[PDB]
DNA sequence: AAATTTGGTCATTTCTTAACTAAATTT
DNA sequence: AAATTTAGTTAAGAAATGACCAAATTT
């Protein structure tokens, strides 16, 4: 049912799959703890940068550098994909 | 002075290591693993939406966790997320968060 | 009873897009 | 040498934005 997931180990050394979203939650839950109450700023543009980069990396690995195929595979116009690569200096 | 915290470490999930020692790793890495695993299952099946797919998995939690923080306050949420109040509303409607 | 937030339109921008190139590159 | 990819242009369609406001609410 659930396609984007990550392996997790438990007390009894049983590896078991968990939805990526569950990690994203934890990641923040922690981030908020760290902050006492220091107003947050561009949390979106932060999380994006944190997700886009792994994603771009992987499809530009799975398509072995093929931007034309990479774009197709993600559903975004090639030119957009170029903009993002440029945006993290992945070109 | 203050020690450096690289953007990688600003958002982190905890993991057990080789020596059964708990430690934070960047969120990036969870995202990598999730795709590395997602491809492995794919086996030549073709993909088209992978961005939206990823985005939807990530946005839900963010909206979710921010709205708990601001205790339902949209004006606050959208401000600390750094987006328009109107789009935050749009996204929230999209993910059935009402 | 003030102050804030919600919800909702509206105009301007800014971003994404397909549709086309000619060049470089893979096949 | 033909087919595919790249690195661009364009235009035009879509998404995001701040600025409003009137109502609902929270202080």
């Amino acid at each position: 049912s659930d396609v984007l997931t990550v392996s997790t180990v438990n007390s009894q050394d049983q590896v078991t799959q968990k939805p990526l979203r569950d990690s994203v939650k934890q990641a923040l839950k922690n981030y908020f703890a760290q902050l006492n109450g220091q107003d947050v700023n561009d949390l979106y543009e932060l999380v994006l940068a944190e997700v886009e980069q792994p994603l771009l990396d992987m499809v530009m690995q799975y398509t072995r550098g093929n931007q034309t195929r990479a774009a197709l595979m993600m559903g975004i116009n090639r030119g957009t994909l170029r903009k993002k690569l440029k945006k993290y200096g992945m070109n």
